[PDB]
C-alpha cells in the first residue's frame, strides 16, 4: 500500500510572510513544516512503513505490513497547526496514491481518499 | 539585501515519478533537492549571508555585508542537475525579493532578477 501526505495551502502562509516582510514568521513556518513531516515520518515508521521521502511539506511511504488507516490518518490530522491541515491519498502503487491525493486536495482538503474507492 | 532562490519545474519530475511508479527516482530527486539547497545554503554562508530558510527546493537569505551577485548566481546556476535549474530574485526586503523571484519564474527561469531594476 502506498500513501502520499502533503500540506494544504502551505504556500499561502509562506507567501503572506514574504509580502508582509515577516521573515521570523517565514522561518518559523519553514521549520514547522520541516518538523511536522518529521513527526509524520516517525509515526509511520512505528507502524511498519518504509519512508520514500519526507521533505518540503510532504511524506510518501509504503507498508508491506497491515495498518489501521483511520488511526494513521487520525494522527496525521492531529499534527495540524495554525490553520494548516494535511491531505492524504492511498493506493496500491505510487501513481494511485497520487491520484487519490489529488482527489483529497480537490474535495475539501484535511481529508483522506483511497484510490480503489474512487474507481467505485 | 534579501535573496530568494527556488527550483524550476521541480514538480514535473516529481509528478513524473509518481505516474510512472518510479519510487527510486522519486526518492533520488527528493534527496537531490535536499542536498542542492544544502549546497546553496553553504555557499551563501561562506559569503556572509544569514539563511532564513533552506527547505523543500528553495533558500531565502539576507546579507548585511557586500556581495558579488554575478558570482553568487553563477554558482547557483552551477548546481543545476538533470534539467532542473534555479531562479533567483533579489530586493531590499523580503517582499521585493519575492516579486523579483516571480519575475524570473515568469521570464524564462534559470535566471536572476533584481527588484530595483524591474521598477526602472
Ligand atoms: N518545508 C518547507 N519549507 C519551505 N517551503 C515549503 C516547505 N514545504 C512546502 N513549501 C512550499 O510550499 C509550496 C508547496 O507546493 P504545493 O504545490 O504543494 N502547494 P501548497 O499551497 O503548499 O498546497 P496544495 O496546493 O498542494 O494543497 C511551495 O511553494 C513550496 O516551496
Ligand atoms: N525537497 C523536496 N522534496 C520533495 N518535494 C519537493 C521538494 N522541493 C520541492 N518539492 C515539491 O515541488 C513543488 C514545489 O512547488 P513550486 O510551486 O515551487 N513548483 P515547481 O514546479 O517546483 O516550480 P516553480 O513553479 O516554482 O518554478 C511542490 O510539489 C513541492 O512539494
Ligand atoms: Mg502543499
Ligand atoms: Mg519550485
Amino acid at each position: 500500500m502506498y500513501i502520499a501526505i502533503d500540506g494544504d495551502d502551505v504556500g499561502r502562509k509562506i507567501t503572506s510572510s514574504y509580502l508582509s516582510n515577516s521573515e521570523e514568521r517565514l522561518t518559523y513556518i519553514s521549520n514547522k513544516l520541516n518538523d511536522t513531516t518529521k513527526k509524520i515520518s516517525k509515526m509511520l515508521l512505528s507502524n511498519g512503513f518504509e519512508i520514500i521521502f519526507q521533505a518540503a511539506d510532504g511524506v510518501t511511504a509504503k507498508t508491506d505490513n497491515e495498518v489501521n488507516l483511520n488511526f494513521v490518518f487520525d494522527k496525521i490530522k492531529s499534527y495540524s497547526f495554525d490553520e494548516i491541515t494535511f491531505s492524504a491519498g492511498v493506493g496500491a502503487n505510487l501513481r494511485e496514491a497520487y491520484v487519490a491525493l489529488l482527489n483529497s486536495k480537490s474535495n475539501g482538503k484535511n481529508m483522506i481518499s483511497i484510490y480503489k474507492d474512487i474507481l467505485e
